C-alpha cells in the first residue's frame, strides 16, 4: 500500500528578485497543474499540449496547509499499525530548497512529521497500555556518500550495518524520553551534525529517523505473538576513467537477463526487511511554484505522477 502527496511550498523572496511567476497551482485537494512559461526566439510556441498540464495525487497541500494539517493527511494513520507490529516509511523527497526537512523535522515555532508522529505515537501507546506493555527506541543517522553516521554521537564516527535479528546499523544511539521539547532539541542539534557543502547541509544528505516498537501482551498464561513495529521517517538528499564494460549489456540483451552483481545501497539495505507485502509507505515529493523552477517542478511531478 502507497500514497503519493505533493507539497507546494510559498513562492520565495529570492525567486521574486530573480523575476519568476507563479506556475503552479493546487487546483483541488489532490490535483496541481503546472504552466508552463515561455522563452527564447526559439519555441513554436503554438504547440498543441500546449502550455498548462495537470498532475494528480493521493493529496495535494499548498501555502495554506498548516503543519498539522500536513502530518494528519500523510502520516497519522500509519502509527496504529507501527505499535501493532507493522512496518511503515515516510519519504520527504523533492529538489533542494523545495520543502523537505520542513516537512519533516520543521522549526521551533512549526514542527514538522518527525515530533508530530512521535507524539501520537506515545498517546497511543498509553490509550493501550491498560492490555500492552510497549518498548520504545529510535535512531537518527545520515547516510552521506554511502557512508553512516550517528548523527545524535558523531564522535562514534562511520558506522556499518551489522545483523541482528533485522537490519541495524551497529552501535547507535537509542533514545527513550517521550516530552516533545526534548525530542525536538535532539532532532534540531542533530540535523546540524549532517555533512556540510563545502562551499550548509549538503544536498547528498539522508537523514534518517527510525522509531522501533515492541508490543507484548500482560495476560501471561496465554502465549501470543510479540510484535515489533518499525517506523521510518527520510529526510531524503535533493532530486537533482574508462567504463566501457557497456558491451556487457549490449550483450546481456540476448534472450535476457542480469549479468551485474549491483550492490544495494546503505539506505536500501536498512529498509530491507521493512517496505514489503504488509507494510505502508508514504512519499512526500516537494516543488516550487516559481517558474524559474520549472524544469524540476516537472521532473518531480512526473516522478510522482499517480
Ligand atoms: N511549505 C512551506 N512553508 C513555509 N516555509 C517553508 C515551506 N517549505 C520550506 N520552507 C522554508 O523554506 C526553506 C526551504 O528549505 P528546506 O525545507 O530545507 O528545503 P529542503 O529540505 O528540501 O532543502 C527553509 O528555510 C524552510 O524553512
Ligand atoms: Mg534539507
Amino acid at each position: 500500500q502507497l500514497m503519493v502527496a505533493l507539497r507546494v511550498r510559498p513562492i520565495s523572496v529570492a525567486e521574486l528578485e530573480e523575476g519568476a511567476t507563479l506556475i503552479a497551482h493546487k487546483m483541488d485537494e489532490q490535483m496541481v497543474v503546472l504552466m508552463d512559461p515561455m522563452e527564447d526566439p526559439d519555441d513554436i510556441l503554438r504547440a498543441h499540449r500546449s502550455r498548462e498540464k495537470s498532475y494528480l495525487f493521493d493529496v495535494a497541500f499548498d501555502f495554506t496547509a498548516t503543519q498539522e494539517m500536513v502530518y494528519q493527511a500523510t502520516t497519522k494513520s500509519l502509527i496504529e499499525g507501527v505499535i501493532s507490529g507493522y512496518n511503515a516509511t515516510v519519504f520527504a523527497y523533492g529538489p533542494t530548497g523545495c520543502g523537505k526537512t520542513y516537512t519533516m523535522l520543521g522549526t521551533d515555532h512549526e514542527p514538522g512529521i518527525y515530533v508530530r508522529t512521535l507524539n501520537d505515537l506515545f498517546r497511543a501507546i498509553e490509550e493501550t497500555s491498560n492490555d500492552m506493555e510497549y518498548e520504545v527506541s529510535m535512531s537518527y543517522l545520515e547516510i552521506y556518500n554511502e557512508m553512516i553516521r550517528d548523527l545524535l554521537n558523531p564522535a562514534l564516527g562511520y558506522l556499518e550495518l551489522r545483523e541482528d535479528s533485522v537490519i541495524q546499523v551497529a552501535g547507535i544511539t537509542e533514545v527513550s524520553t517521550i516530552n516533545a521539547k526534548e525530542i525536538m532539541q535532539l532532532l534540531m542539534k542533530g540535523n546540524r551534525q549532517r555533512t556540510q557543502e563545502p562551499t550548509q547541509t549538503s544536498s547528498r544528505s539522508h537523514a534518517v529517523l527510525q522509531v522501533a516498537v515492541r508490543q507484548r501482551s500482560r495476560v501471561k498464561n496465554i502465549l501470543q505473538e510479540v510484535r515489533q513495529g518499525r517506523l521510518f521517517m527520510i529526510d531524503l538528499a535533493g532530486s537533482e576513467l574508462l567504463a566501457l564494460g557497456n558491451c556487457i549489456n549490449a550483450l546481456s540483451d540476448k534472450g535476457s537477463n542480469k549479468y551485474i552483481n549491483y550492490r544495494d545501497s546503505k539506505l536500501t539495505r536498512l529498509l530491507k526487511d521493512s517496505l514489503g507485502g504488509n507494510s505502508r509507505t508514504v512519499m512526500i515529493a516537494h516543488i516550487s511554484p516559481a517558474s524559474t523552477a520549472f524544469e524540476e517542478s516537472r521532473n518531480t511531478l512526473t516522478y510522482a505522477g499517480r
